[PDB]
């Protein structure tokens, strides 16, 4: 729990370290099955309030099934198709489609709630049935229907029924607007118990039993619910669950705003930026890569990311951020003239990169303006710090207990000649600026000694 | 239908075959509406829990009222260019909010739950409505709290209510998280059965029909529901369903990926992208293309795709899929020395750029590994080939059962030389690459030849 | 509430008038508490329907605490949004302050706390679960003969119980932290009230009271804490700083050449579309669509997403050549049509032989386009069709002003015109075209003295 924080004042960037991996690397596939009631529209004779009441919470759940089934032909159209984060469960999902596979979990369920059955591809799943609709109807509402003169429910029954059927019908809306594959999963697809409970049966180490049964809301968020089938008066739907097979190496958190030259005027200044913002998780001897943010989700010393959204580099990546000029790694960079000023909320700090005429500041609760940063490139952590000001922004300052540290260097841009310094690089690299600059010293030599005995 | 992909090893590219266009060309808009009744508060001095019961959700109800009257307005609006979804439904929106146009909806529903109205700007839309809690609270309900006597009402009263009083309560709460703009169109704003019965309405052909009733989620997905108006005991919602007007033309997929030399050198390589990724459909004579995979939405062989995000292209842009140096079209490339390692995953298959020193393989589940990629692209069918693995990363090939063709062909970057390719185009074509080539070629010979007669 | 829009045919834009701002520049900070029972779960036996009907509420109500223990805490800048609001959900884990809170909270359902850190955060109690279980429901399960309940009993608390289970549903998928804040998280009275309590103008008071759903929208809920039977989550509400300074919305589509022999083209594009907002002197500029909402002629906008521009910035619309401010452009050869739905029109940049039309529904095709960038207002028009795609334009009344001039395109020679520009400005291309006219007419000389 020791977050900890460099700046790098060389190249306007920083790093934040002490976090802890749990990188997605595997699936686990569940079956979660609902049983259903073989109910007809029912053919009774009687208009009490407490029938009528009953009457239209049947017709709520036999439309439910109706609109699941258009769910399904419309294989189901939307299992055939497009998919690789959920190419695990749609492979169990279109196994409960062949003959009598629907008939060994519905056996493996009839005297328990939870079991594991083993499919006919080779695949052992966790099965549970997590609602019981049919013997509740069955029981508590076909003998109140099923005759010419229909007998009056309970106050009791018309309440529980809508209670129980409640379930189903949220399912059946989560799953005919999402075309029947969600994320996250939904509480009405996996309770908080029944997802604690499936976790426990997981075959996974106990530790990872202790770190997904902590983060349920981040393992929701990293599962999926594949929409299988009806048949045999059965629902029955994939619920797919995140394997951390990467757990407790560091991670580590840049930060890059953009570094240019500051003491000219107007239009004619130099700038270059970090590429490589993201999270890095040491893996497998390489570094994993997050270059999108939303894929990575933070809870206190933990980072969740999926690897499927990630690139793979070697461990010299974070040579850049101690020498952005080693040999062994070609540090990305980007460059360009925009003069602008901006700010960057970083893990337990605020890099300020201040240009022109704007007025940037950090301030406190208290004693307000704390600090005025001047042209070009700084820092201040958030002990004592609260919001920052860069023109007519203000930002909140993150309020996490961590060490910072201000590594002093001199910044890179100026090292560079602003004449023959390339100046429009989307995606360039250090060595890739150097081949350009010697390109263009090259030309200069070129024209210059073809004036030598005409000049 | 059956789905083909054929990958072209000359250019790192794959085009999946098969599909069948489903294309949003137009908007279709219907005013959904629910009556109410304007009761005031209910001041009936009894103190029956029951009628508490009824009083809180009569509270509900008034509040639900009186939120929505504060949501009365709609809105207000290959790099493509720029529309207005919502400009169709809400320039219906904008109509109901005119004098005595309300009137003139109430009057042509007093007989009907649907009809055709006529507004004031030649407007013309079919009317629905769907719930009527005016009958409801005027007749069961205003009686037992009419009075200061408060006739305690039976608890199938208070339940009643509450299910009549559920729908509103739910749309309200819609529009409430959405500044009164939804989408997807949830069945709360518009059930499974009216949905079906407005698509059967609709100025569309039979098989235009059939299409969106048997893919309900996708046409609530690209539907909108618009909160327009509450007024005259009058609650009033446009709904903006879509009009797919091209059906069935042949669309297919193209994927692409970097194609980059194999030279054993720290950085000095020179990469290659087509950049015209994303879905091509037949249209009216001319090609539809899609270059943002979020605008398509795919069901089994089924491309459904919106137009507003579209470039009209040629027919001769599939020439680029034969011999990308054809002098019909010009392809659109991109070059840089950017040389790293990546895998896409095509409809029945796996392209995998396998670049440096990266473990890049293909296996079975079974069998292993089955294939170790060398350096360069190369592609992979999904016969046989259940996952490929590039560095850390594991992707899921698509098990759906299709014939893929290999193209043998030289990569196309050995072709270039690497002293005069033009290795920073991010936007470019072969013509524009050949117009830097010439160029660059000239002038090296024009200062080597103006070298020679310095005697 | 005058919206007008000026078309500009020197360089294929459009400036949208007329509007009002309101900009968010800070954050509101409260805390929301639901007051909770320590109630056990019941060990009286029964098998009435309406005690198993209570029983099953009570394990809804018991789950959900057990849940929420759980679920406890142009290239722009970047923020963190729930900075301020994380903030003072930290504090309150720290001893002693949800105390204060609930010792400030005994006798009043809305009071004043000042924190251990000296804030001052306006508190309330939305929900009293505390007194309905201890009273009402506790002596009916705290015994052996599990006294049966009245059905009156069993349907009130579903329906106290019932905010609970639904804000627990809410934090649940979304790792505590929710945005729009929903109903269930504060409901429209309690939102309201809140507003009117907060240190804010009255101004700012009836410009938020007008808008509740997009307030909503800029909102955030963070869950904070739960112990000592309270349950504590932040509401970050929006301060808009800025209110009625004027706004206008800029669109811009390709200029491109018209002749005929492809790929012969060189095409211009202003790259500054996006809202512009006076403020404090200067100009908010918000390029992204994302972080503007619009209500009537009122731009809500979050200046977290913007960047700061002198107020010269205005006279690329007037004069894209003017000496005081350097207007951004790019450059490319791609002859490609495309049309852009302004504010009270269409900017339709037909190229090649693209069919471009604007039509009305009942009297056909009323604009047919030619090659080159043109502009059609929304008066009789209601779509406007650019090859395979047709738009619907708005209908939003406001004057349209269509303003003559030359494309600027047509001031450049094609050869030494720089046509790769992905980031430039009107200086910038004048440099390139100054150095190449330099090299070509050095080249020249050198033939000359050699000659």
């Amino acid at each position: 729990q020791n977050i900890t924080e460099e700046f790098y004042q060389s190249t306007c960037s920083a790093v934040s370290k002490g976090y802890l991996s749990a990188l997605r690397t595997g699936w686990y596939t569940s079956v979660i099955t609902i049983e259903l009631s073989n109910i007809k529209e029912p053919k009774c004779n009687g208009t009490d309030a407490k029938v009528k009441l009953i009457k239209q919470e049947l017709d709520k759940y036999k439309n439910a099934v109706t609109e699941l089934q258009l769910l399904m032909q419309s294989f189901p159209p939307f299992l055939l198709g497009v998919g690789s984060a959920i190419a695990s469960g749609v492979a169990v999902s279109k196994v409960l489609h062949l003959e009598g596979e629907v008939n060994k979990i519905k056996s493996a369920l009839l005297s328990t709630n939870k079991a594991v059955v083993s499919l006919s591809n080779g695949v052992s799943v966790l099965t549970s049935k997590v609602l019981d609709l049919k013997n509740y109807i069955d029981k508590q509402l076909l003998p109140i229907v099923n005759k010419q003169s229909c007998s009056i429910p309970p106050i009791e029954t018309v309440i529980e029924f809508q209670q129980k059927n409640n379930r189903l019908l949220e399912i059946t809306r989560e799953f005919s607007v999402n075309a029947g594959v969600t994320t996250p999963v939904s509480t009405y697809m996996l309770t908080n118990s029944e997802l604690l409970s499936l976790i426990n049966d997981m075959p996974i180490t106990n530790d990872q039993k202790k770190l997904m049964s902590n983060n349920v809301p981040i393992v929701r968020q990293q599962s999926y619910s594949i929409m299988s089938i009806i048949k045999e008066e059965v629902l029955a739907y994939v619920v797919q669950l995140p394997l951390y097979g990467v757990i407790d190496t560091p991670c580590w958190k840049l930060h890059t705003s953009p570094l240019c030259t500051t003491n000219t005027k107007e239009g004619s200044n130099i700038c270059l930026t970090r590429t490589d913002r993201g999270w890095y998780c040491d893996n497998a001897g390489s570094v994993s890569f997050f270059p999108q943010a939303e894929t990575c989700k933070v809870q206190s010393n933990r980072v969740f990311c999926d690897t499927m959204n990630s690139l793979t580099l070697p461990s010299e990546v974070n040579l850049c951020n101690v020498d952005i000029f080693n040999p062994k790694y070609d540090c990305k960079i980007m460059t360009s003239k925009t003069d602008v000023s901006s700010s960057v909320i970083t893990s337990l700090g605020a890099i300020v990169s201040c240009y022109g005429k704007t007025k940037c500041t950090a301030s406190n609760k208290n004693r307000g303006i704390i600090k005025t940063f001047s042209n070009g490139c700084d820092y201040v952590s958030n002990k004592g710090v609260d919001t920052v000001s860069v023109g007519n922004t203000l930002y909140y300052v993150n309020k996490q207990e961590g060490k910072s540290l201000y590594v002093k260097g001199e910044p890179i841009i100026n090292f560079y000649d602003p004449l023959v310094f390339p100046s429009d690089e989307f995606d360039a690299s250090i060595s890739q600026v150097n081949e350009k600059i010697n390109q263009s010293l090259a030309f200069i030599r070129k024209s210059d000694e073809l004036l030598s005995a005409i000049g």
